[PDB]
């Protein structure tokens, strides 16, 4: 927690009555920052991080054929996810002997666990939780890091929350109704804080095993326990859908400046 001075850095003044954006929305209600492209200075940022010595986790579950995704989704993180920080990949699979081997840049690290426990709090300060079948396109970086995040639905960001495919049924612990809901996210790509990674894991678990007691399984299991709990957890940051992207369904509208994290085709 005790932070030191930034050096001298030269970049343009911020302009206060000159809007970051003005088509889409930069922060939400409870005055979370939402990371789109022009928002952030990268170079501020990774000062402040670099300064702290921060170290991220990157874990992705690869089970059964989603093994094959695992050299690109590797490779492509290593040219956009962090560089410059401490990285440690988690991955998490039933063939472990089926790991790509990948070089890393120095300072990055790789853990292979055959299929959350402590170890993570001594060994990361940041986790942030994704999907394997996914790759890397442009930069994702220090700009999403802060307590907790979710990540804006590809499919859902322009849609009023009628519309979201929350979990509507009363009986089940992620339900939502009509009249409530902030953003769709998404659970594909989610983070924060070791502390409180584990807390949402914790509570969609519990509830998950309720709904399950009560014989109802949710529509869309995982992500509809998500967003039930950054409905009542807001998010400290969102992303925007630069981060969770698929071109091949969704084309690149010019609201997206880059496409940093994209399915596979
Ligand atoms: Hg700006
Ligand atoms: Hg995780
Ligand atoms: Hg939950
Ligand atoms: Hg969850």
């Amino acid at each position: 927690e005790f932070m030191v001075s930034l050096p001298r850095m030269v970049y343009p003044q911020p302009k206060v009555l000159t809007p970051c954006r003005k088509d889409v929305l930069v922060v939400t209600p409870w005055l979370a920052p939402i990371v789109w492209e022009g928002t952030f200075n990268i170079d501020i940022l990774n000062e402040q991080f670099r300064l702290q010595n921060t170290t991220i986790g990157l874990t992705v579950f690869a089970i059964k054929k989603y093994v094959a995704f695992l050299k690109l989704f590797l490779e492509t993180a290593e040219k956009h996810f962090m560089v410059g920080h401490r990285v440690h990949y988690y991955v998490f699979t039933d063939q472990p002997a089926a790991v790509p081997r990948v070089t890393l840049g120095t300072g990055r690290q790789l853990s292979v666990l055959e299929v959350c426990e402590r170890r993570f709090l001594s060994e990361v300060d940041y986790l942030v939780c994704v999907d394997v079948d996914m790759e890397f396109r442009d930069h994702v970086g220090v700009e999403i890091l802060t307590p907790l995040f979710g990540t804006l639905h590809p499919s859902f960001y322009g849609s009023s929350r009628e519309a979201f495919t929350y979990e509507r049924r009363p009986q089940s612990q992620a339900y939502i109704p009509k009249d409530e809901g902030d953003f769709y996210y998404m659970g594909a790509f989610f983070g924060g804080s070791v502390q409180e990674v584990q807390r949402l894991t914790r509570a969609c678990h519990q509830a998950m095993m309720v709904d399950q007691a009560n014989g109802i399984e949710a529509v869309w299991h995982d992500q509809s326990h998500l967003n039930k709990y950054l409905l009542r957890h807001k998010p400290t940051k969102v992303l925007s859908p630069e981060y969770l992207w698929d071109q091949q369904l969704l084309g690149w509208p010019a609201v997206l400046r880059k496409l940093r994290f994209t399915a596979v085709p």
